[PDB]
């Protein structure tokens, strides 16, 4: 499915979103945003290694979840990718939170990257009342 903005980002803070490891519930809604926009069931197969992004925070089958078709894979979420593309997001945002806690932290999602890192997002959250 694909969230109207405000309503990820309620549902974002109800899952404790907002300030996770000091990340900020805008940057979070940037984040989804640009790299599914808000679309649970987005895919990106990357033919490089073969690796395909899943849900809306685009996680990746290579270093987090099992899709049985990626070389390399660890799954390090200890989760199929199947549950990334369900409407209901709790799994997506579990996985997403073991993610967060590697090394490079969010910069582990290219779009947030391009597209909001240093830049400013508090448009993301305006009038959601959060
Ligand atoms: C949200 C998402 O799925 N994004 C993907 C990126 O996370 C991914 O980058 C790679 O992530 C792995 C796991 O964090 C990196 O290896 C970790 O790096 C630390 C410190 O360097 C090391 O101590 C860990 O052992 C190591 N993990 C393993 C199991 O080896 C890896 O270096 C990241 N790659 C790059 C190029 O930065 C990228 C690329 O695979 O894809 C995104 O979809």
């Amino acid at each position: 499915k694909v969230f109207e903005r405000c309503e990820l980002a309620r549902t974002l803070k109800r899952l404790g979103m907002d300030g996770y490891r000091g990340i900020s519930l805008a940057n979070w809604m940037c984040l989804a945003k640009w790299e599914s926009g808000y679309n649970t069931r987005a895919t990106n197969y990357n033919a490089g290694d073969r690796s395909t992004d899943y849900g809306i925070f685009q996680i990746n089958s290579r270093y987090w979840c099992n899709d049985g078709k990626t070389p390399g894979a660890v799954n390090a979420c200890h989760l199929s990718c199947s549950a990334l593309l369900q409407d209901n997001i709790a799994d997506a945002v579990a996985c997403l939170k073991r993610v967060v806690r590697d090394p490079q932290g969010i910069r582990a999602w290219v779009a947030w990257r391009n597209r909001c890192q240093n830049r400013d997002v508090r448009q993301y959250v305006q009038g959601c009342g959060v």
